[PDB]
């Protein structure tokens, strides 16, 4: 890290690299005083997605077709290993039995700064259970709408705690 | 479990995994007084899903779609190793034969709790005999109504006798 | 639910859309004293017109027709699933059989408040049985007189019970 | 319908179908082949059935 770093070059200038370790999932109780991540979460994918409107007609030229942009929508699936005695499985139960929108959010626990956040609906809450590893969890969350991005946004580092 | 616990720890707080041979699906039998383990299970799955209604209007803003909860339905997979002459697997052949609505459950044998218990059909029946292994069985079944989690409600946690 | 309510707001303000299956078309018993649910719902229309008369003239202007209000008048179709044995079928029967007028009112259950209300004549009252699904009724109700919206006006919100 | 409460839709049985699907190596001077080719091309129903050749069953 010295000889004027000819080899080590210890200077941080990006991460350049996020590990799936410090990307969490978290959810607000119902009553919202503390927020919980998911027990045993394993993996997480989030999906934002924008509609394309055709408005090609008979005075465009140059042979190619005109788009414009549409509405939004967002989902995000998590799987990983269930337990069914933690607090925030039951709160994901109590949450799909009673039907009401849950407040979600996702961060990054190692960077101490937040992604993402938002209203869903749990539209999906699956488990399986192999005989030869231990048995599993899914869940899938639908947006009711916006899902603010916490990384052009100032705010939104609340962690679980 | 001593040397102050320095290099291994012993402290129950919690199990951070349920093996999948431990949670077992079990059946009622035609009068229900007793409850039958489905024999030579090998893999199970309980699919729970909601819809979500889109209610997007023109007075919506923030350039993202609204989405509202909807109606639920489950339905579990269940298959495994089949033997003609178990108890379990002729009470499913009865049921199947004549309609007959079936109450099931899904428990966890080593945690000594019960998960999910409900009313379903039995949707689908098969099996396959290849000439390289055993003969298998696959069964799926619908719900009629409501799947009572036993994970937050009190009480459900009968066992196979 | 917290957060300052940064992303997820659960600020109460209005509804911004209701759910169908919370409103409910009822009738009164023949003695009235009851306000009985129809049996097995499943759509529900309602329809209210006015005729517009044309009252152009040669000494009309603008090169425009000109129309003036006219009279009233409104009907109700519902349809569902259709149990013979069921208090408001029965009611119903009755009431197409007497050719007697009866009360109808439109409700919203989630909330509690009665939307419509009116005196009607059953015009049509017709069933149908394929036998793949289960049998269906469809019963149309023309306007008798006035049809009270109760929407602008304080009151009925008797639910049925 | 709008009668049912607690947010799960209710279904009931219907009508049932059954298939057999069975593959192998084909022998064509086989008898039970030749059954077979001749139901096919004569479309009459066939009286088909799955045993346990070692239970007796």
């Amino acid at each position: 890290a010295f000889e004027e770093n000819l080899y080590c070059d210890y200077t941080p200038g990006a991460a350049k690299a996020v590990a799936g370790k410090d990307v969490i999932l978290a959810v607000f109780n119902a009553a919202g005083d503390k927020l919980l991540a998911v027990a045993g979460q394993q993996g997480l994918t989030v999906n934002r997605s924008k509609d394309s409107i055709e408005i090609t007609s008979k005075d465009t030229v140059g042979g190619w077709k005109s788009k414009i942009g549409g509405m939004k929508e967002w989902s995000i699936e998590n799987d990983g290993l269930y337990v069914a005695d933690a607090e925030s499985h039951k709160e994901l139960a109590k949450y799909f039995e009673s039907d009401s929108p849950v407040c979600v959010k996702i961060i990054n626990q190692a960077s101490k700064k937040g992604l993402f956040g938002g209203l869903a609906i749990v539209a999906d809450y699956s488990f399986e259970a192999p005989f030869d590893e231990a048995m599993t969890y899914s869940v899938k969350l639908d947006g009711m709408g916006a899902l603010v991005d916490l990384t052009i946004t100032e705010g939104g580092d609340q962690m679980p705690g």
